[PDB]
Parts: C-alpha cells; sequence; structure tokens
C-alpha cells in the first residue's frame, strides 16, 4: 500500500523523481515555464544536467515525507502550509500540484511494479485541498 | 507438482505466508480494510508486530492442511465449511477468496521457483465452489 510505496520509491529515489517528472513534463510541456533551461530538450538531455537531478530528488525527498508524515493519505496542515509559503512557490496554483499527481499517478499505473495509485491519487487531491486551506489559489 | 508445493510451502511457512499476503495486499489494496491494524505500516513494520506473522502463518498453515486433505486439487466439503462459519470470515464473500488465489498464483509464477501454478488455481476455483455450497455469499 501507501507506506510501503514510500519506502519502495525512497530506495530508488533518483531514478523514480526523474522519471516521475519528465513524465508530468511531457503530459503538460507548458509546466516548463516555471524552470529556467529545461525548454528544447529530450529526457536524456535533461538526465545530464547536473541541476535537473539534484532538484527533482530534493523535490521528492520533501514529497516522500509529506506523504510519511501524513495519516490515511491527509498530509499534514504544516506541510502544506510551507509548500504555500516557499519562495520558489509563489507564482503557483492548487492546479500546478494537480496535474503534478495526475501525472504521477498514471506513471504508477503503466510501471511494472504494485503500487497503490488510488492512494495516491487521494493522497494528491488531500494535498490540494491541504493547500487550498492553506491559502493557495 | 502440488504435493511438493505443500512441502516448499511448509519449510519456510513463514515467509511464504507473509510475502504472498503481501502479495495480495498490493494487488488488492482495498482488501486492506480487513486488517485495520495493519493500515498504513510498511512491510517492515508490519514484519515486527507479533500478529503479523503469527496468523498470517496460521492462515497458510490452514490453507496447507486444506491443501494436503484435498484429492486432485478438490477440497474436503468439511475444510470449506469451517471457513464459512469462522467469525473472523463472518463479512466475506467467494470474491475475497478468489483474490487471494489470484495474487497466489501471480505470485508462484513471478518467484523463480517450479510451483505447479495450474494447480493451485485449480484449488483456488475448486475452494471457491465449495465455499459457496457452504453457504458463503
Ligand atoms: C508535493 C509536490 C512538491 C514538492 C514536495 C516540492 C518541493 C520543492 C523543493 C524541496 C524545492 C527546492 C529544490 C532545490 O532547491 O533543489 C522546490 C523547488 C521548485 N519547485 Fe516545488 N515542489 C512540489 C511541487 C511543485 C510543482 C507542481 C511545481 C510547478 C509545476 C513546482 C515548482 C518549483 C519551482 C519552479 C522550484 C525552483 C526551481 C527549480 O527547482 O528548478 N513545485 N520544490
Ligand atoms: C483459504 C484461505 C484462508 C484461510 C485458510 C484462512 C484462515 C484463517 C485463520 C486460521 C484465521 C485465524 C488466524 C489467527 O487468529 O491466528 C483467519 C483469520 C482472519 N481471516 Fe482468514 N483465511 C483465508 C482467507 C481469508 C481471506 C480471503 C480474507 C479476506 C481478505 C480473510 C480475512 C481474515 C480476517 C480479517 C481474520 C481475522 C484476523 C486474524 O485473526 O488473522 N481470510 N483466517
Ligand atoms: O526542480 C524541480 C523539479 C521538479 C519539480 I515538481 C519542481 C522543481
Ligand atoms: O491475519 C490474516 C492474515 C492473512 C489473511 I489472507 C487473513 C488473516
Amino acid at each position: 500500500g501507501f507506506k510501503q510505496d514510500i519506502a519502495t520509491i525512497r530506495g530508488d529515489l533518483r531514478t523514480y523523481a526523474q522519471d516521475i517528472f519528465l513524465a508530468f513534463l511531457n503530459k503538460y510541456p507548458d509546466e516548463r515555464r516555471y524552470f529556467k533551461n529545461y525548454v528544447g530538450k529530450s529526457d536524456q538531455e535533461l538526465k545530464s544536467m547536473a541541476k535537473f537531478g539534484d532538484h527533482t530528488e530534493k523535490v521528492f525527498n520533501l514529497m516522500m515525507e509529506v506523504a510519511d508524515r501524513a495519516t490515511d493519505c491527509v498530509p499534514l496542515a504544516s506541510d502544506a502550509n510551507t509548500l504555500v509559503q516557499m519562495k520558489q512557490h509563489s507564482s503557483l496554483t492548487t492546479g500546478n500540484f494537480e496535474k503534478l499527481f495526475v501525472a504521477l499517478v498514471e506513471y504508477m499505473r503503466a510501471s511494472g511494479q504494485s503500487f497503490d495509485s488510488q492512494s495516491w491519487d487521494r493522497f494528491g487531491k488531500n494535498l490540494v485541498s491541504a493547500l487550498s486551506s492553506a491559502g493557495m489559489k
């Protein structure tokens, strides 16, 4: 289930993080406008950029912590507040997060691993609801 | 064949019981709802809970007794009845049992080991038939 999925991702985090983030960017190419220097590059080009791996790993490090601190796929209010208040997230709306979790869930469903994709969908929705409660537009 | 598979499983009953049960919960995550104590725990956390190892082994011990008492993968009517009348199974249907056997068969096929998976599938089918006759919804 969900808790074991956290351990699974953590066991091979950089690989999962890059693959999920690439799934997100490829499904939603216009989301690249939030990032510098990602446009005009193939998956393999991005994976060789030193910033790409390091930053995607940091995102998913924190995403896994938020998932881990959750109860029944409900994140902590303080974790949601952190995500809203981060300067790097100042221009974002909940829709950006919805798209990320659509891509993540689709990746899990298409994978050869036994992810509890429904729980990740629930977590994504609960996170969006928490982001809204915390004041994200 | 089937008789040897019983010997293989019995030889390391705790490991097989835990592995097959987790394969079941992973393939059918909604089934975890029946095990309120296992909700939101990692596989490793589960393995450290006395009742997880104890009760899972006891489940598979009984499964092996039913298996061994069968003739050509046809279980005894009395064994089917035991499973239906158990208080712990009061809210279950034959669908819960088919799911378990689907996961068990997939586990066997995915292992490198020479399980008689076809026989286990047939045993599952025959047991489900016997459960319905014994009154299971
Ligand atoms: C639960 C989901 C998310 C988590 C846990 C998260 C977390 C983080 C973290 C920890 C960083 C710092 C990375 C670093 O400095 O190396 C970061 C940066 C950033 N994030 Fe988020 N983030 C999430 C979702 C999103 C989404 C959906 C977007 C936009 C579609 C986004 C846009 C950005 C941007 C533009 C930066 C700074 C630029 C960059 O790192 O390349 N984040 N995020
Ligand atoms: C042939 C298949 C099965 C056998 C032989 C079997 C046998 C057993 C046994 C011996 C116990 C008592 C364990 C103990 O208290 O130590 C038990 C309990 C229980 N079983 Fe079944 N079972 C089977 C299938 C299922 C299925 C498919 C479900 C539903 C997903 C289920 C749900 C439960 C629950 C909720 C308990 C109570 C918790 C526990 O004491 O383990 N069982 N079963
Ligand atoms: O650097 C990154 C990578 C992925 C995400 I989602 C946000 C920022
Ligand atoms: O305690 C348990 C474990 C596995 C099963 I299947 C039923 C009850």
